[PDB]
């Protein structure tokens, strides 16, 4: 009830304008009448004109109570009692009838005031009908008893066929006006609602693009930006911290960790790429080409000591930092069409990973070209790597490059009734058209294909109830009329199942009517019936009429409702109705009169008034009903986009099985029994580099990319691409190892595709190092404002270790295994022992 109130105050100043022009229309018929009054009816003034000037000035106190706030908490009580007034006059008025009125004067004012009290005040249903019904019943009944013989059965039953006829008018003019006033606040209500929804979900996507890429990207395909700040952190004792801990106890200590880092980061103002487990490595200088980029990538070094110290100190935890830095060229971008992520590929950057794992813990470690760009803001510590550390496999590419150390510091026009928009007029017009093709369902009252079919149906039974009273009177009729009303007969039951067959589509229908079905639903054609259908009834009573008229009260009064029933098919253009109305349901009385005749004027120049006025407010009511019903759709097809936008990037970032989990809980955690991750690097991409080989390497990711699409691949979720290489993962949404096979078959097709990618390139092929093995691993989402998907574990640490020691396009594969691959049958060769972190040297098995 609370909607309804809102609807009442929204539709209020409609209300407030709608009885404010029935103050001013009342007053004007009641002036008019006055003149005619005192003109042709001098033989009684006092009693016949004094009451049309008081009622001036009480609608002159009716439109001062508009302004009134008391009128705006009781406007339907206010309508309440002018409709008693109006009542009250007309009634008197009728009570005393060149001292004699024709009854059509008297009848004008029963009808004109019918449709004031239905259609302009806004008074409910049942009020309405009753006080209108009771109303027309003490009319007829006073003047029945009321008339006078010094001047003047089925007769009866003829006067309340024609009050039958503008009561249903009335109730069918006043509910579908109630119905386009709730349906266009109701749908101006969900745009209102959709907009706001839209904001929400636009900073939503952002958000998600946020996620992925930074915000100088995401304002729009790649770039060679130079002199680029390289930093490489590492979480040292992070095994420590993997032991004797809970997953999401785990996952939280390292959301704080990184969110400090994000937050440090943002006060360091540079750019963070990725989070590699417990590795932290983000870029300065690039996108945007900054000066200080080294100075800042020492700050936020030094940072991320100084806050593992406070992180240490605050949740007593025991683990430090290895910082290194290593500025140079580098290569930005974009890669793949699924989890596509900012990132950073160069020799630069391994060299920079390397300076990470030649560092010292709790310590800065920076290269040559870093300390080229470092005044002496620090302290400058000789890196000393190759005694610290001997003439390990790892020290053996540092290539003669000295290395530092560093510790710290309405548009409708009035005149034309037209949409201000041509293209929304246009539409507009094909509307019915386009709605009959669509075959959209009957929604609510205000659909037009159902609009039309009560607009056919009030126009048959006004029709035949007008009908019947003009044969009520001759009951030899004219063949005039017979022919007519046959011929209206035929096109109105023709008519008639054509609205039942637009809106029921009975299956008896076939391609050929629906054909013509859409053709009658057009603009000029449905006018061309149209027309013809309102004008039906205005026919049937000039077709009773004949040469002997010198019979006239009851063709006028019948007249009377022909140019009312005008006001019927409101889909229709107004102009065009009221202008008929004019000329056809009023213009052949006129002239066929040539005081008589100057009331007849004055009654059908006061009825076409109110019909032309109603006509005119009934048709911006449907035409604001459809600029409702349109930016309702338009504002669904922009919530939708928003919808698969913002869906598609969070897939993005996360997999299905993490998305229902985030809308549950704002942190993921998860532990895997067994869990498998591919790691497929490509080497000889750096004899094929020399940005332009690169849009090569984007093709071949999107081809990778593609065989996540496949079906037979839907229990495979990528993790993220580094540089060149590509990291997937089967088992995080869990034959016990089925996903192990299904992510061995992603590997072998993984090569096919770069054999069968490597027919379109001239003499030069690719190459593609893939490793692989499977066991306990945890994931999670990193970040709040900016969402991240990793894996992380020994699993994973170990598989990047296979890649590094890798061989031509051949699965390199561990013992664990080797233990569940083997047993199905695959053919597997041996290459020997590698070394491994944690588990000394290692059997790793091959394809």
């Amino acid at each position: 009830v609370n909607l309804e109130e809102a609807c009442l105050e929204r539709c209020f100043p409609q209300t407030q304008r709608r009885f404010r022009y029935a103050l001013f229309y009342i007053g004007f018929a009641c002036l008019l009448w006055s003149i005619y009054f005192a003109v042709h009816m001098r033989s009684r003034l006092i009693v016949m004109v004094a009451p049309a000037l008081c009622f001036l000035l009480v609608c002159v106190g009716f439109f001062l109570f508009t302004f009134t706030k008391l009128y705006a908490r009781h406007y339907a009580w206010t309508s309440l009692a002018l409709t008693l007034l109006v009542f009250a006059l007309t009634l008197a008025a009728q009570f005393q009838v060149d001292t004699c009125l024709s009854q059509v004067g008297s009848f004008s004012m029963c009808i004109e005031v019918l449709f004031l009290l239905y259609t302009v005040m806004h008074l409910p249903l049942y009020l309405s009908l009753c006080l209108g019904v009771a109303y027309s019943v003490l009319f007829e009944t006073f003047g029945y008893h009321f008339r006078d013989e010094a001047c003047f059965h089925w007769e009866l039953l003829s006067r309340g066929l024609l009050h039958g006829c503008i009561h249903a008018i009335g109730v069918h003019l006043f509910v579908m006006s109630q119905v386009r006033s709730r349906s266009t606040f109701l749908k101006v209500g969900q745009s209102i609602m959709h907009g706001k929804d839209l904001e929400v979900e636009k900073a939503l996507k952002e958000r998600m693009i946020h996620s992925v890429m930074p915000r100088i990207i995401a304002d729009d395909k790649m770039q060679q930006i130079e002199e680029v700040s390289i930093l490489f952190a590492d979480i040292v004792g992070f095994t420590k911290m993997s032991a004797n801990k809970s997953a999401h106890a785990l996952v939280g200590l390292l959301n704080d960790l990184f969110g400090r880092f994000d937050r440090l980061c943002e006060e360091t103002k540079c750019e963070k790429i990725s989070t590699l487990g417990d590795c932290y490595y983000c870029v300065a200088g690039c996108p945007e080409p900054r000066a200080d980029h080294a100075y800042c990538c020492i700050e936020m070094g030094l940072g991320m000591i100084k806050a593992i110290e406070q992180f240490c100190q605050e949740k007593k935890e025991m683990v430090n930092m290895r910082v290194g830095v290593h500025t140079g060229t580098v290569l930005c971008g974009i890669l793949g069409m699924r989890r596509f992520k900012f990132d950073v590929w160069s020799n630069d950057v391994n060299l920079a990973n390397l300076m990470e794992q030649l560092g010292v813990a709790g310590k800065v470690h920076i290269s040559e070209a870093t300390a080229k760009y470092l005044d002496d803001r620090y302290e400058m510590e000789d890196g000393k790597v190759i005694e610290r550390l001997g003439q390990s496999v790892v020290a053996d590419q540092l290539k003669g490059l000295k290395t530092y150390l560093i510790s710290g510091q309405p548009p409708i026009n009035q005149f034309s009734l037209n949409f201000l928009d041509q293209e929304l007029e246009r539409s507009y017009r094909t509307s019915y058209q386009e709605e009959v093709i669509k075959n959209s369902p009957v929604k609510t009252f205000a659909s037009p294909t159902f609009s039309s079919l009560l607009d056919v149906f009030l126009s048959t039974t006004v029709f035949l109830t007008l009908s019947t009273t003009c044969f009520l009177k001759y009951e030899p009729p004219p063949p005039a009329a017979l022919a007519v009303f046959s011929a209206a007969l035929l096109l109105e039951v023709l008519s008639l199942a054509v609205s039942i067959r637009m809106v029921f589509f009975l299956e008896d229908v076939m391609a050929c009517t629906k054909r013509l079905l859409e053709w009658i639903a057009g603009w000029l054609p449905r006018h061309c019936i149209g027309a013809i259908l309102v004008s039906l009834p205005a026919l049937a009573v000039y077709s009773h009429v004949t040469s002997e008229y010198e019979f006239p009260v009851f063709t006028g009064s019948a007249a009377l409702i022909a140019v009312v029933h005008y006001c019927n098919f409101c889909q229709l253009s107004s102009w065009m109705r009221s202008s008929l109305a004019t000329v056809v349901g009023a213009g052949p009385l006129l002239l066929l009169y040539v005081l008589i005749g100057q009331e007849v004027v004055l009654v059908f120049f006061l009825l076409l008034l109110l019909v032309w006025f109603l006509n005119r407010e009934f048709e911006v009511s449907y035409r604001l009903h459809y600029h409702g019903d349109v930016e309702a759709d338009l504002h669904r097809t922009k919530i939708q986009s928003m919808r698969d936008q913002a869906d598609w990037l969070l897939r993005n970032i996360i997999p299905y099985h993490v998305a229902e989990q985030l809308k549950v809980s704002q942190t993921y955690s998860k532990n895997h029994d067994s869990g498998g991750v591919i790691f497929a690097s490509i080497v000889n991409f750096s004899e094929f580099y020399e940005k332009e080989c690169y849009r090569v390497l984007n093709e071949l990711i999107g081809d990778f990319d593609e065989l996540l699409s496949k079906p037979d691949y839907s229990s495979i979720e990528k993790i993220k691409t580094i540089g060149a290489t590509y990291m997937a993962a089967s088992g995080l949404n869990t034959h016990p190892q089925e996903h192990l096979q299904i992510l061995f078959e992603f590997a072998k097709e993984m090569m096919r595709v770069v054999d069968d990618f490597n027919n379109n390139m001239l003499w030069f092929n690719f190459k593609l190092r893939v490793g692989f093995n499977h066991g306990p691993l945890t994931a999670g989402v990193i970040g709040t404002t900016k969402l991240l998907y990793d894996i992380w574990g020994d699993t994973v640490n170990i598989a990047s270790r296979m890649d590094t020691t890798g061989v031509e396009c051949r699965i390199q594969v561990s013992e664990e295994s080797y233990r569940v691959l083997s047993k199905m049958g695959y053919d597997f060769d041996y290459r020997g022992t590698v070394n491994v972190k944690g588990k000394g040297q290692m059997k790793t098995y091959l394809y």
